[PDB]
């Protein structure tokens, strides 16, 4: 049935009917909603999937049931008949690719989807040959502050034993350092990975902003370690406009965000190394690196040198912490020429581009709990949209972390 | 359903287990393809329905006061079952009546005040039999959940349905809320959520003194009757100017708040009954009125007036000076309340209090229905804890649900 989604505050209604091409599952139930939960091949398996991605291919490009679009599915069931899985034309990789993007619930920057320059890295064979791919992803990614969205795609799975892994969580990250007296250096989010690097052979400088080095797994053979070259990292002094103080609290941060992690999934192909890039949100770095408390956990000292009252939860000294250093990184991004948007920016984009979605696509599949800014929440016209969440495929989708899985 | 569901805290890495989901009653509107989880909103029971449902609640009460199977529960079903035989409805006794109020709020998904779930003053006013009475009721309902500032959680539960065309409405959302007027310019003057209503009661004959701030009439409806206005006497009505404690400039903006938040709209359901009027009320979480009531823009929208007076930079919205503005906002929200008295809470307290309670529940319970979308408050979401916590969320009855407004469905006399 087609369902309708209102906004509260415009009062616009937009009808839903995309969702019912969905065939992957949410985890809920009709019974229970895990809304707010984290993370809730064969032949025979393999060419349905095929198909149906080979299908809306050619949907896209409006020569469905073409001679061409025939000739493909006959090409692909052969393949799939005589080695167990099958290639993506190029053509195909990068309308996966930038679907699946298109197709990210959790994403609230993908008004931006169709701009995604593609890098095919299936040729790849080696850690080095990894390596290459990601610092030329890098360059051409950072682009000297005028950020440009990328992905590079090294060569799907084919048993599960020579898969080819990013081991960092993003290709740009700091250290995090377990102290003797039991407190945190750099980034506690990275404490295991920075620890595992130090076992394979990494000298750490034991910095609060380290660089991590790149760990770089390729046909399932033991990862090795490669150096980003310093010059293809670009970093943002943070400091604020009004508070002469701040700079001197010696923050920084990394001004391309690159998940690495994830897997890409199209046509039932799996693409456990596809490292890809946009540009931040203030929010990810101000908000949730800063001042989460398993994370750099700032608001104590920012609060102390704003000299606030910190005796009672009451005055919001959190809450005001949090806006100013928001602020600052904000503005010393923009004063760098580094590519930034604000959350406001960012979420009016958003349904903008959902209108965009249901009025060309039918729809727009859309995770309330991550769309809606850590901060300021209600301010932001995404707080007030219904939304619709929904799998379609080709996706992104989480896998497990590969320290857990690897025998060396 | 699988026995066991885990919930993560991602920031403490505490792991809970469910298994009070089991007990779920109701649909959510999700399937296993689609979430409907940010969706706000997604004829009288029968005899054969209405069985199974008493029997359901009967046996849940009587398993509360660890006497189930016994006599007085075997007694109390045959009851009940005679009841339905001869009457197609039956009648709750008191405990049984404030048993399921309690638990209507404990299985609140939406509540971040559920810690208090089991304080709650319950006033049976199922003799009520006019709108007049109903009144009396509301007034004392507010005298005493307001307690001079020192606010007491409370519920007054008026006749449940019966045929469904003799049902007790409160016409207001809320007993406590200010006029909204649309002015001939297509400017509204006072609080634009409150329109629609306030064009009613002025139909209905109410004087409007056309302020900012006026309190709304009561409009009742007994039995199915057309519903009657009544002014609340003004002494009962707790009102907090707001100031702020650095700006001295804010107590010109005029702003001023009430002190009862009582919702007055939603139906209670108990074992298949259903009390269309059930006034309830506890006390604000600021945000509620510091973030949504004065910021929303289609509320009193006072960002601006508030930033230029804080002489922010308004021109990039990058500046953040709607960020800036919005927390002071909440600081003189928070700071008039407390120098009045008046019992308020703070959106991290409330949060910290519920995680516990969550905890506490998943221990004692097996679980605690709860929607994160609704639980995280509207401003500074990831300081808070509830951000990172899992939440499951599932319709456990005794319940509070949404009716339909009554000027939409009433047939006029
Ligand atoms: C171009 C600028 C972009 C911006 C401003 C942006 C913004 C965001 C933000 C703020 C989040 C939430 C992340 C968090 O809170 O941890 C997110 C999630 C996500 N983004 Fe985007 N993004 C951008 C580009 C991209 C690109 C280029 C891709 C892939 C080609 C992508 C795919 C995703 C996915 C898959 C998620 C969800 C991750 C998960 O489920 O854990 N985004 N985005
Ligand atoms: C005593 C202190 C209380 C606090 C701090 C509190 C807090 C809240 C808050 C902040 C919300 C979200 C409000 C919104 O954004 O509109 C809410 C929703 C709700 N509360 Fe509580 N509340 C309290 C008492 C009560 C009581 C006494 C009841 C019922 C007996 C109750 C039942 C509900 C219900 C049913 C909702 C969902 C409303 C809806 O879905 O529209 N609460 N509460
Ligand atoms: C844990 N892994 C999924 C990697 C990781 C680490 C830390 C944060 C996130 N967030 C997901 C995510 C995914 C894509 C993004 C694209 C752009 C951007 N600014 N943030 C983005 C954030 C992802
Ligand atoms: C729409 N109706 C449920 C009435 C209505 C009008 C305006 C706001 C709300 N918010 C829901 C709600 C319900 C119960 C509450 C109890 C205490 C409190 N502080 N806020 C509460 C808020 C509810
Ligand atoms: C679209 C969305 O469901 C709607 O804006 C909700 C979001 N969460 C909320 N949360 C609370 N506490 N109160 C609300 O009114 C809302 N509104
Ligand atoms: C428990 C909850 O699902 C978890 O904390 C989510 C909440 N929403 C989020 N939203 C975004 N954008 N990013 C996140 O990491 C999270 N974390
Ligand atoms: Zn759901």
């Amino acid at each position: 049935r087609f369902l309708k989604v209102k906004n509260w505050e415009t009062e616009v209604v937009l009808t839903d009917t995309l969702h019912l091409k969905s065939t992957l599952e949410t985890g809920c139930t009709e019974y229970i909603c895990m809304g707010s939960i984290m993370h809730p091949a064969t032949k025979d398996q393999l060419f349905p999937l095929a198909k149906e991605f080979i299908d809306q291919y050619y949907s896209s490009i409006k020569r469905f049931g073409s001679k061409a679009h025939m000739e493909r599915l006959e090409e692909v069931n052969k393949e799939i008949d005589t080695t167990s899985t099958y290639q993506l034309k190029d053509t195909e990789l990068i309308y996966g690719a930038k679907h699946a993007w298109r197709n990210a619930s959790r994403c609230v920057g993908r008004i931006q989807w169709s701009k995604l320059q593609v890098f095919d890295a299936r040729d790849c064979t080696t850690a080095h040959g990894m390596f290459n791919y990601i610092c030329n992803h890098v360059k051409y990614a950072t682009n000297k502050g005028n950020l440009r969205s990328a992905i590079t795609i090294f060569p799907q799975r084919t048993d599960g034993k020579h898969d080819f892994r990013v081991w960092n969580s993003q290709l740009i990250r700091y250290a995090g350092y377990k102290q003797p007296d039991g407190s945190t250096l750099g980034d506690p989010a990275n404490v295991q990975f920075t620890e595992i690097c130090i076992q394979q052979g990494w000298k750490p400088p034991r910095g609060r902003f380290d660089v991590l080095p790149l760990l770089l797994q390729a046909n399932g053979n033991d990862p090795e370690l490669f150096q980003i070259p310093p010059e293809l990292v670009l970093e943002v002094p943070i400091r604020h406009p009004k508070f002469e103080w701040f700079k001197d609290l010696g923050l920084k941060w990394y001004g391309l965000p690159a998940v690495s992690n994830m897997l890409l999934e199209i046509g039932g192909l799996e693409f456990s190394a596809c490292p890809f890039s946009g540009w931040y949100m203030g929010t990810e770095i101000g908000v949730r690196d800063y001042c989460d408390n398993s994370r750099y956990n700032i608001l104590e000292e920012v609060a102390k040198k704003m000299n606030l009252d910190m005796r009672k939860t009451s005055s919001l000294w959190k809450d005001q912490a949090l806006v100013e250093i928001n602020i600052a990184v904000l503005y010393s991004f923009q004063s760098d020429k580094v590519t930034i948007v604000d959350h406001h920016s960012a979420t009016e984009s958003f349904i903008k581009h959902m209108e965009n979605e249901y009025r060309c696509r039918g729809g727009c599949p859309a995770d309330w709990v991550w769309i809606v800014p850590p901060m300021s929440g209600s301010i932001t016209p995404v707080f007030h949209q219904e939304m619709l969440n929904y799998r379609l495929t080709p996706s992104f989708e989480y896998q497990p972390d590969p320290w857990n899985t690897h025998v060396w």
